[PDB]
């Protein structure tokens, strides 16, 4: 014959080829397929559909027994390349599938002289994970791909690995990172599932282990509430009679609600519930209603409403033991009878006046006090919320 | 002959196969489908559109005559794999469906030595429900989905099933929890179909049975409701002639507005109606118009606006009895002349102040009456709200 | 000839068809087509971009002359199934498509023995539509569905019913209700369309005529706006010199504000403009501003400012007038030097305090007979309002 | 030969037809395809994005020289239908595209007996524009589309009009009105493009030039402003010594912030920058910043803090000047001692309040005039911004 | 032979061509590929996401060893349009991509007689970009676009350029402006890339840099800032003893925060963390907290709670000093005993307003010392904020 080109090598391959057939001569040799994936970004986390939308590059290779040819005769070619829909093709998918992807498709595969077949192809995927958001900003996820063939059996197809799983798991290569999440691992393991009994196929199940970057809502998160703090801290410096405390206090606990509100669906609650981080501000919630109680209190106390004698039994406990305990602090006749109305009207004007000094001085003690035991509850909180912090950084 | 491989046997079954015509050797027998499905996920319940999306692993068999075989000849092969897009497939539907979900293509079935032809793939749904969400956190959802031949009457395809309808309402295998739906059961059921007399068709009804989890909900429409209800109770102290009272109602009020206002969005309300949860905020509106009604009354009674004397048709029964009913509580003519006039001034003063001090009084009980009885009913509302969740809890 | 199957029919029906030719023997014979429809669910109404989403059960039937055969010699076979891509088709499409939707493909036809033809599938149809939105809540919306071919012309291609007109008006069977939207009726119409002179072709109209429910909407704009008059009528308890009737009504001025603001995205307004219902928010706002505009006449009435004597040309008529046309309501010398600077200062107190008190009850009067005026105002605003509503509903 | 039907002429134009070759006999004539669009509906504009969505019906014809034949020896067939995917077809592209829209599939050409070969089919655009918006409710767009071969340069494809461009420009015929945007024109040009020298390229371009409604935006941005405009002006009628005067300003501040918040994302900026309803806007916060100052300095003016005497240099031309230039309004010894006491207390206490009046005076009298002078700034700015609406309508 | 046309050159390139087999005579010569790009718009920067957008003009050429013919014999054929999927196609990709965009399918391609084909399309890139926000609104990016064969290596397939990277860099020809991104350069670079040692591919990498336009958020982040500061400028105004302008105060910072609230999601915060813009807010946020502190401290201190006598300690330094070390501001006795109650009620009346006036004084000059010093620092902070446009503009 003569020397065309390597052409006629494909026709020699191609000429009576049947695509619709498993490559086997006997049917009783499971065909093997050798399947491994590379990560490359993780697209999409979906807490509330539970959704995980990747990327990743997937290769796999096969044995065919009729694409088999001697270098010899053939100009010393080894390998060379096939269309893709020319030959035939295992139909390897993922279980977790809840969606078509949209991946490119390449029409070109590798076929070497010994029946070595591989092929490249990168594929997105959007999968169903169970997410676990007990702690969300510190969270870690686990999810699974499971790669098997939906229609053969064991006794068709069986998936091994390309490469040896220890440096499968120690493979972040082309990943993309600063992208709110981290790739921790991506670890594999052969199984074999069955639902009913009398079918057994073979699975391989990829666990990628992701982490979170909390600094992302570091600043969301915890900037307004201590600003909120500090200033519901310097809205104690108001004296309670001055009149315009109530009013500060309840338009600050109406701003908070607004941002709790504005803020609430950012963050998702899904499965087991809510974080913690509900619970902190549920916490904050009792402190500022903490706050308000106590602010009415000292104003219904230091109210001028035509009081009553203080009373004995309740100020000397109150101011004399409170300052060392705490921190301390014929005509004649009508111009008489005239005179003396006067006289007791200013009386008693000054008796009123000296009792609303005397509740006026009790509920000043009173604030002082209140004061006081609020700023060490709010130190110790503090303290006390910034030391899980310290401990978990540490690790 | 010789023993190339299995690969000839396809020949033998696809040399002279037309899959355009239904595989029977008579044409008065139909072609029975049986088929079979299992839920792996619900997607999404969207109420306002009532369209329910779903996925499910579906797979059936049937008969094909003219795909039989001999085993021996052919090496004691029983079982093959062929291309899809070969042979006859029916065309079996859903008739619910009002889009096309997005589902990855199987381009191989199995087939026996008897004709049996079995068919794999994963389905997923996009179906028009009709959803009643009258008790919207405790509500259990019942759709329908028909499996049936859109052309093919019952004289050429009828449907049954591939395994007992026992076993198939009992199936959780592979549904995906913790995704704010719970699968109760899936119950088929055989049916014939036929709008206009002359055309009657085969169908399998798919009763799908889910319930909601009500604990996604029960921190987001709860908590801030009991937080406004016991800032409202801690409002009262306030007394009311301290002129901010009006002021705080007012805020809370607006507060609670703003408050449904944003919820009201993620309650969605079709259908029959708004769900009873739009009922218990109504209720707790009218509540707070009563307790602010009550305020303005109060404040109006308290004010000083040169009041006349005091009522005593209204005072005996007010004070007296409420008391035991309820919790208790030649120059010298010039001189005379001239302080006369100082003595009246000081005289009419007093009479007001005393006046004003009565009113005061007054108003003063009748406010702690209204307390009292705002609080009674507080607690009765809750009671009788909280056995209705206590009594359906245990069932 | 043997007799393997019916198989041999489709050959001798398929072995020299042509699907690119239109099929007739006669060239000057046009094609009829005779279609109907059946709504099976509204699906979506964008009144801002003027579409209508629905869902269709769509079928026809034709003629093809060289599909037919003698039911004898052929085992009695009257009727078949052939692929759809096999055979001729008519490229019969709709007018008002804006897009293209997504419904699922139907691969076989049924072929009778005289050369019938007939085609079933499901339709969803995105089209543009003339929406009037003038009476929102009880609109009534006549969209159209046209039906021809795209190409072929009067000459080639007409177009007919399948069935009476007057069965497939009176047609609700496959029909979800529920929906928010109630189908009223389907009305089909036969044209001769030509834009140009020198090309006519046929077209079939399906006038869909439906109807909005409006409970959907009448819980979403009614409660908040009678809960915002109560409170409005209520506000007016408190009296003019308290100092907060001026807060209360600016916030709830604000509370309506914001109301309308977050309300009025939810309600479209396209075409001639918007509906009656922005009216009627107007008329509110409008009374709103009046009684604002009352309390703050008022409140400047009954202010201290070092007033003059009360005029007696508005006292005459304003108190004793109203009273009945409304519901009534050497040392001595020194001496006398000396006090009768405390007499004269104590005296034009007093005057100064009469005079206010003057003004109280002027301004009381005043206050009384616009809230009997604002009152009898706004009952009969709610009487003509309701009256609308139940003379349209006994209709 | 025989008479079957016209299906012959098929295989006479189809038996040796190449559809990959351009259908000239001499490869140095071009192929001529003559175009043309008529306008259906503007579907989308995209400001932000600066995008066009539209919909078009298009029509082409061009000349095939292997399509030809005698209507004689045919049984006079002067035209007829042939699927379009078995001749050649030129690749006519728009270059403005950003997306590839969603439109069907016509199936179907003519073709008459002289080789003429005409295209129907509908188009949705999905094109890039440049959008000015510096006058955002009456701009006028002109938009482009620009028709030409992609690969095919002037030697092998060229365009012209199927039709007069007068006709062309003047042709509302299926517009889709009442959505918002209203089709001025469609004016056609040729051009001769070439980015690189050796290569040029046959392009049409058509300029469609269209108008906003401005009645969508005139409720939306027009009525609030003058309902906050006018409780600006009813807000000044309350004393400047009452104390809500303050209260009420910057609540309507705030509202008025809230607004202009929750509508700027309404209006697009982009491009060149904001529109003149921006600058409007400023005006507007500008002059309620202004009524604000002066409501806190008439304020600071007329309280009571131990003021000194009226100041003369400031009250010869405040008060007197201004009601003409604007609108007007041994024991003895004791009892001496002691009563010279009270006495001179009391002419202290005159003393101070005559002040306070005389300032109360003075704070009243600035606030008329301030009043004055910004209802007649208002009623101007009124004016001029009306007057510009008056001149722009009548055109 | 006869001259029936050019298309028998079609016939003679097309009789025997297999489109399968790379068209190289030697398989040990590889395929070089020479392409080059115009970018036409920036369609979407998605920051959190961190995906970019864009719309390309691709081009490429390579040498097909079986498509060369002699002109002669042809008629002088130099160049002719083949089919795209009729010939050998390189699976040219970008390693980037994350999704599939829309692009419309060429079905044409050139061939010269010499093997030179060429090929002309479209291509709409959605691909993976690192983001960098530091400095938002003045940021420049920098991504980049590689071009790669996805299966075949550097031993089949070779990439080069078209032209000189010189003219390929200083490219803006038909690049979209006004579109919020300015398209500054475009580099290429030629690399061999390999992620394991046996394999190795050519990459031609395409360095995108473009910058962001300011201006469109110069306004929505500037204009309210300025407005907020100079109305809490104003509201100092207002008398400390007022009493309404802690009211203000707390006013202004809730509508502060909520202007922060409502900004901050169209400000994005991705990888390294906030903007400067960020920092500057919590600047602006500290300055109205000291402000707020300022105005509480100061109420508390020209409260009346009676007070004590002045403190000379701190009179002193703080009167004195600060007017020049800053700007200037039997029956008898019966008689007398009687009298002298109301002398010494009167005294102390005297005394107690006397040290609240001098209290008040003190106040009013701290009040004045904190005004001018919170002036200078506004206008120092003012002019370092705008000395760094200042020195960045021009550069
Ligand atoms: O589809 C079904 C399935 C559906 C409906 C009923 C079923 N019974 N038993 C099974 C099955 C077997 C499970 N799979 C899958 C098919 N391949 C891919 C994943 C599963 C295992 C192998
Ligand atoms: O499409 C139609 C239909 C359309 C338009 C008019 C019609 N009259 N009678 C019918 C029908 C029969 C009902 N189906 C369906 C076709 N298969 C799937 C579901 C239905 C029953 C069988
Ligand atoms: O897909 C893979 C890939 C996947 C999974 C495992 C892998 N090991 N080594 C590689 C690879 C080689 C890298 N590419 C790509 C294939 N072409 C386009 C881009 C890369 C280089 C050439």
């Amino acid at each position: 014959t003569t020397q065309p080109a390597l052409l006629r090598l494909s026709d020699h391959l191609l000429a009576n080829y049947k695509k619709g057939v498993r490559p086997v001569r006997d049917w009783r040799k499971p065909t093997t397929v050798s399947i491994d994936v590379i990560m490359y970004a993780i697209l999409n986390v979906d807490e509330k559909n539970q959704v995980l939308t990747t990327y990743i590059w997937y290769r796999q290779y096969w044995t065919d027994e009729f694409l088999q040819w001697t270098p010899e005769d053939f100009d010393n070619v080894t390998k060379l390349s096939i269309p893709t829909d020319s030959i035939w093709v295992p139909d390897i998918l993922i279980n977790e599938f809840v969606d078509v992807g949209k991946s490119p498709n390449i029409p070109y595969v590798y076929v070497h002289h010994r029946g070595e077949v591989q092929n490249y192809k990168p594929l997105q995927l959007v999968t169903a994970c169970s997410l676990d958001i007990y702690n969300f900003p510190f969270d870690v996820q686990n999810c699974s791909l499971t790669f098997t063939s939906w229609l053969h059996t064991i006794q068709d197809i069986n998936i091994t690995l390309w490469r040896s799983p220890e440096e499968v798991r120690s493979d972040k290569s082309i990943f993309i990172n600063q992208g709110e999440w981290e790739l921790l691992e991506v670890f594999p393991q052969f199984k074999e599932f069955s639902i009913d009994i009398s079918n057994s196929y073979a699975e391989m199940k990829f666990y990628v282990i992701i982490r979170r970057r909390p600094l992302f809502y570091a600043v969301s998160l915890l900037l307004p509430s201590i600003f909120l703090m500090v200033v519901d801290i310097v809205g104690f410096c108001l004296p309670p009679d001055s009149g315009e405390r109530v009013s500060f206090k309840i338009t600050l606990l109406l701003g908070y609600s607004v941002f709790l509100i504005i803020v609430s669906d950012t963050l998702p609650a899904t499965a087991i519930g809510t974080p913690l981080i509900g619970v902190y501000f549920v916490v904050c919630m009792a402190l500022l209603v903490i706050s308000l109680a106590e602010t009415i209190f000292i104003v219904r106390l230091v109210h001028k409403q035509d009081l009553q004698r203080p009373v004995p039994d309740w100020l000397r406990h109150l101011v004399l033991d409170r300052i060392a305990w705490i921190l301390c602090l014929l005509a004649v006749r009508g111009l008489l009878q005239e005179l003396s109305s006067i006289r007791h009207f200013l009386e008693k004007r000054d008796e009123m006046r000296e009792v609303a000094r005397d509740w006026l001085r009790v509920g000043y003690v009173l604030d002082r006090l209140l004061f006081r035991i609020y700023l060490l509850a709010v130190l110790a909180y503090s303290i006390t919320l910034v030391t899980l912090w310290s401990i978990w950084h540490y690790s």
